[PDB]
């Protein structure tokens, strides 16, 4: 098995200090294949890129999901939510047969309205700016997509539109997250002047945890039925148990929901935004559908459903970027993968997606052009081929919700607007422990098409 430069006791660690790490890990796989060796002190991982290797990894009778060390690690504000938990404690399965209702298309036509209430704020937002004025883009999709779950899920305005920074939740959550991927921390954890980021953690979880509290006060306060995600969290009953979840792990899903719910999604539409302008003829086809399509002042359910490039253009950027570029495996029992490579009892596995997306076995030499027609036809993309959400019953359970959201929001912004790359815009991808461009900008000439209320 490969495996790249070791750094005496400290073994592979050192490579992964560095600002971008799942870049480096990719660079890695570039060099040596399909598998490699990734040892830590205290613990091993095997990195797969390959399709012919990853597709046995996703069979669950041979392997479940893996709690990395990221996980644990976040696990401190997370808890036992659905991300962070085995598959075999008992809330996972608990939660996930009481959630499972709020992600189905029933749901979906639900959150539609509150879909694009936020939506009509972003471009509002851009058809107000003067002159030579330009859009940080990243920075707006984070704004729409957190206040598209605190609004969908738990009715909760964050009203991140009326505000030049952050929402501070963001704040917190960001430093919380970089607390959590400084997992090297000279592997001293218990270090000297770590006292301040220890603090620091807390009062980044306090911060979370008390929007958390208005959520929920917010909710009781509430005259209104609001039948969504959180109404769910608070009365839903597991039909195999009778049981409700109890307090402290609604706690931990609010948590889980409000973090996953937007993160991963913004980078996503900010991907989705850099291929197009890179790409004229894909954004003048993408833009054609969106004047076809959308006749109406805004969008309905049906409408959204029918953008069927857009959706294209979207899975091609989760093909090129997959915004949480990683999830890990282990093995239920002795095995041998592959033929070749055996494999004990716990032994850890890492799916590198974007090395998955790119292994040209599957997608052919042009595997790095932006291409979205690669997607006209399903059934010529091999099982287990692409894998942006993750795998079997630990896959993604927002999957819908987040195609739902950045379909209707691309397909509006290409309604309404002509996009230049001002600046002619070099890549630049910031890893926090998802994947974002940075510094992306464009700017945007209204087509002055009315909205609806
Ligand atoms: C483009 C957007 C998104 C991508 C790329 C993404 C990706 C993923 C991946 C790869 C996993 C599996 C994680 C693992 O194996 O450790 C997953 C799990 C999950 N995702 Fe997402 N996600 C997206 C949007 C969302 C949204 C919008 C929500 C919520 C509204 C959400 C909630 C979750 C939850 C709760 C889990 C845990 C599922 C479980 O194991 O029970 N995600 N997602
Ligand atoms: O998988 C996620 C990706 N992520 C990281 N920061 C924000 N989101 C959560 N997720 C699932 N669907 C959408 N997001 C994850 C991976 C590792 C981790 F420690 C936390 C964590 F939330």
């Amino acid at each position: 098995m490969p495996q790249p430069k070791t750094f005496g006791e400290l073994k592979n660690l050192p490579l992964l200090n560095t600002d971008k790490p799942v870049q480096a890990l990719m660079k890695i796989a570039d060099e040596l294949g399909e598998i490699f060796k990734f040892e830590a002190p205290g613990r091993v991982t095997r990195y797969l890129s390959s399709q012919r290797l990853i597709k046995e990894a996703c069979d669950e009778s041979r392997f479940d999901k893996n709690l990395s060390q990221a996980l644990k690690f976040v696990r401190d504000f997370f808890g036992d939510g659905l991300v962070t938990s085995w598959t075999h404690e008992k809330n996972w399965k608990k939660a996930h047969n009481i959630l499972l209702p709020s992600f189905s298309q029933q749901a979906m036509k639900g959150y539609h309205a509150m879909m694009v209430d936020i939506a009509v704020q972003l471009v509002q937002k851009w058809e107000r700016l003067n002159a030579d004025e330009h859009i940080e883009v990243p920075e707006d999709m984070t704004r729409l997509t957190l206040d598209t779950i605190g609004l969908c899920g738990f009715n909760y305005r964050f009203n991140s539109f009326y505000r030049d920074q952050p929402h501070p939740f963001i704040t917190s959550m960001v430093r919380a997250l970089d607390e959590a991927m400084n997992k090297l921390q000279r592997a001293n954890p218990d270090d000297p002047a770590y006292d301040e980021n220890k603090r620091q953690f807390q009062e980044d979880i306090k911060v979370m945890n008390d929007l958390v509290d208005k959520i929920i006060a917010d909710r009781k306060a509430s005259g209104e039925q609001s039948d969504d995600l959180l109404t769910h969290m608070l009365n839903g009953k597991d039909p195999e148990t009778g049981e409700p979840l109890d307090d402290e792990n609604i706690r931990y899903q609010i948590i889980t929901f409000l973090i996953a719910g937007h993160e991963t999604t913004s980078g996503l539409l900010s991907f989705a935004l850099y291929f197009l302008v890179k790409n004229p003829h894909v954004l003048q086809k993408a833009a054609e559908e969106a004047a076809r399509v959308l006749v109406d002042p805004v969008p309905s359910y049906k409408q959204v459903k029918q953008l069927k490039y857009v959706g294209m253009v979207l899975n091609e950027a989760l093909r090129l970027w997959p915004t949480a570029p990683a999830f890990s495996l282990y093995a239920k029992e002795d095995t041998v993968l592959g033929g070749e490579y055996p494999l004990e009892k716990g032994d850890e596995l890492m799916v590198l997606i974007p090395q998955l997306h790119r292994d040209k076995t599957i997608w052919g030499d042009d595997v790095e052009e932006f291409r979205p027609e690669r997607f006209e036809n399903p059934s010529a993309i091999p099982q287990h081929a692409f894998k942006p959400f993750g795998n079997g019953q630990r896959a993604c359970i927002g999957q819908q919700f987040a195609l739902h959201e950045a379909t209707l929001v691309l397909g509006m912004m290409l309604k309404h607007f002509d996009f230049e790359d001002h600046t002619n815009y070099e890549l630049d991808i910031k890893e926090t422990l998802t994947l974002k461009p940075e510094g992306f900008v464009v700017k945007a000439k209204s087509k002055k098409i009315p909205l609806g209320g």
